[PDB]
């Protein structure tokens, strides 16, 4: 008798009800643009999976961002393309503008809309309490959309949230690790940064769903309101769960493991130990108290649950009192 199966609480069957081609990305045929339309201007950064450049589309003098892909299986490229195309036009989702291939090297490049990003290592030091609520709400719009479209981002973290603070514009980017949710499908648990991995990934529970993104969002929120980046700073996959357990407690952890009949890696037995569930007040100090409020802590608590089924959905999260003033302002 192995682990208890799990199904997404919401948006469970959205992909089943769509045509096969919506989610069957291995069959996707890429529509290629003209690489000569783009002249690279300057290098913007290096990623795990790509080199990122600023470019100009010389056919319309539009500034774009070009991610030249490092070698990866074509099906992973098809997946990212299919997901980006499925989500195009969705709220706060980065827009894929073109897909080109260098005719000599055969290296593919994804061409995106440009976003005048403010560096989060300089932005987060200036964000107000209202700013955090505002941008969290904007992230939730993107997550509710992609979840409703049958897609888990699986790499929610500050580096994948581009913010043009001057225009109060937000884009959730870097969909190369996202996947389609299918009920009963088992997924890879080692895909994104450990600091934002939900406990289900850390205990190798593979039948997870959209709620993994909600854990990651909670980790982001904690780091923003407490000014501690990353919040759960584990040394490895095992230590990561210890860091969580020292805050959320081991009792809720073992209850979760028992409920889903999860076989815990023998390493965890020694290192997890016994820990009380702590109060969030212990992370509040004079440098971050202007960002911490009862509503922030209530919201954070409802995201950071071991049991993925008990975390707020993106839509429930948007109804939380933490966002009341944001919702009122956006309505006028
Ligand atoms: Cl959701």
């Amino acid at each position: 008798s192995g682990p208890v199966p799990s199904r997404a609480r919401v948006y469970t069957d959205v992909n089943t009800h769509r045509p096969r081609e919506y989610w069957d990305y291995e069959s996707h045929v890429v529509e290629w643009g003209n690489q000569d339309d783009y002249q690279l201007v300057r290098k913007l950064g290096r990623g795990k999976y790509s080199e990122v450049f600023e470019a100009i589309n010389i056919t319309n003098n539009e500034k774009v961002v070009v991610k030249i892909l490092k070698p990866v299986k074509k099906k992973k490229i098809k997946r990212e393309i299919k997901i980006l195309e499925n989500l195009r036009g969705g709220p706060n989702i980065i827009t894929l503008a073109d897909i080109v291939k260098d005719p000599v090297s055969r290296t593919p490049a994804l061409v995106f809309e440009h976003v005048n990003n403010t560096d989060f290592k300089q932005l987060y030091q200036t964000l107000t309490d209202y700013d955090i609520r505002f941008y969290m709400y904007e992230i939730l719009k993107a997550l509710d959309y992609c979840h409703s479209m049958g897609i888990m981002h699986r790499d929610v973290k500050p580096h994948n949230v581009m913010i043009d603070h001057e225009h109060r514009k937000l884009r959730l980017i870097d969909w190369g690790l996202a996947e389609f949710y299918h009920p009963g499908q088992e997924y890879n648990v080692r895909v994104a940064s450990r600091y934002f991995r939900g406990p289900e990934l850390l205990v190798d529970y593979q039948m997870y769903d959209y709620s993994l993104d909600m854990w990651s969002l909670g980790c982001m929120l904690a780091s923003m309101i407490f000014r501690k980046e990353p919040f759960f700073h584990g040394h490895d996959n095992y230590d990561q769960l210890v860091r969580i357990a020292k805050v959320l407690g081991t009792e809720d952890l073992y209850d979760y493991i028992d409920k889903y009949n999860i076989e815990l890696d023998p390493r965890f037995n020694d290192i997890l130990g016994r820990h009380s569930r702590k109060r969030w007040e212990r992370f509040v100090h004079s440098e971050n108290q202007h960002l911490v409020s009862p509503e922030a802590l209530d919201f954070l608590d409802k995201l950071l649950r071991y049991d993925h089924q008990s975390r707020l959905t993106a839509r429930e999260a948007m109804e939380h009192p933490y966002f009341y003033t944001v919702v009122k302002d956006q309505a006028r």
